[PDB]
């Protein structure tokens, strides 16, 4: 009987969704605005109503956000951002296209990086371009020197994305509050994980589309009842 | 100065061009509306402002107002909450009427109280009403209780749901030492002048606040304003 939205943004600027984006705040290029847009105007013709939403800090997830509600005018819903729901942390990684980190740490490191769940990518150091952008941004002075991340493996993402699921979140589904969660590809998994039970090489294996609403239907104890669901076009809907 | 705080009221909206009495009504900024925001915020990035919180209203011209600001200003992060007690005077049942043919049937005089008198509320938005059902059943204010929901509201009405919040919810932010940032509407942001300059009725009721320009306070600890208000950007 519940219904829970989830939405992960679309393509970055720069191509910077293929280069570990990371904690680095990429804008939505015109191409991920578009397929924002898109994804809601699928949830418009759906008719979904929301009571209210949750997003990261970083823009591309908020802006993502900000269209599909401008297009369901549900403008003045509650809107909650935490660094909780960000992509995951990469590290020195961060930026980086593929030929750039084998390069730099080779193909063993960067094979082992790829298929590992608990393995973390290389601290973002000072010398890295992006290290006081991140470190030093004031969207972060409130998390202690221990909770502020030099790098992540997609465990430790999971980790600190889970509290809020269970602290911020799940309380307002309980109350029968039509949760919308725009997000990220592996913040977003640290949920389904949650919500499916799966294993960490199952979850290591699963690839959210962008752009495109993903629907659950939960019980009263919020497990699913049925697989998740894509909404949109055919031709979006098809490319899964 | 200890404490500043900014407020932007929102430009020209969808039923100002149609020449039409909005109030609760929810509609959308005009272009030129969203220009206005968008100089407003460049004039915020420019003058380098950052702030730790953002309040507006349920609607959607001062929502927009905020988010265009918030791009501009590249804090597109920070909290934001909304809340219907920051909306604009419900204007009753003048909600949608043309104000040229209200002041033709009605005459000046009459218009005049019902646009400006302190005290004095436009009539009533009853059932019948072509938008009862858009706004008074809109899901957005269906917590309200039946002696909060207005069907009407003078300036003072309006001040009086709107302090409560500012007492309760903003208040508190400041003397935290976030800085504030509040994205709303001229007769919901009158209250908050009124409130911090202590202006009398009939002072309050001549100010007219410019839309899509920063409004900025420095207050003291107590929260009185040290200096006049001031304005961001060119002439
Ligand atoms: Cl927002």
């Amino acid at each position: 009987a519940y219904k829970l939205v989830l939405i992960r943004h679309g393509e970055s600027a720069w191509n910077l969704e293929n280069r570990f984006s990371g904690w680095y705040d990429a804008d939505l290029s015109p191409a991920g605005h578009e397929e924002a847009k898109r994804g809601g105007q699928a949830l418009r013709d759906a008719g979904y109503e929301f009571d209210i939403c949750f997003t990261s800090v970083q823009k591309r997830a908020i802006r993502t956000l900000w269209t599909v509600l401008d297009a369901i005018d549900q403008m003045w819903l509650p809107v909650v951002r935490t660094w909780r729901l960000n992509e995951r942390h990469y590290g020195g990684l961060t930026g980086l296209n593929k030929a750039e980190t084998a390069a730099k740490h080779g193909e063993a490191q960067v094979k082992i990086w790829r298929r590992s769940y608990d393995v973390p990518p290389p601290p973002m150091e000072p010398d890295h371009p992006f290290y006081s952008n991140i470190s030093k941004d004031r969207r972060y002075a409130d998390l202690t020197e221990d909770q502020l991340p030099s790098c992540e493996s997609l465990k430790d993402t999971i980790a600190r994305a889970l509290p809020f699921w269970n602290e911020e979140i799940v309380p307002q589904i309980k109350e029968g509050k039509r949760v919308l969660i725009a997000a990220h590809g592996n913040s977003l998994r640290g949920i389904v994980k949650h919500l499916e039970g799966l294993s960490e090489e199952a979850i290591m294996e699963l690839n959210l589309p962008t752009g495109i609403p993903i629907v659950y239907e939960l019980d009263k104890n919020l497990k699913p009842i049925k697989p998740m669901q894509f909404l949109g076009d055919e031709e979006t809907v098809r490319k899964a």
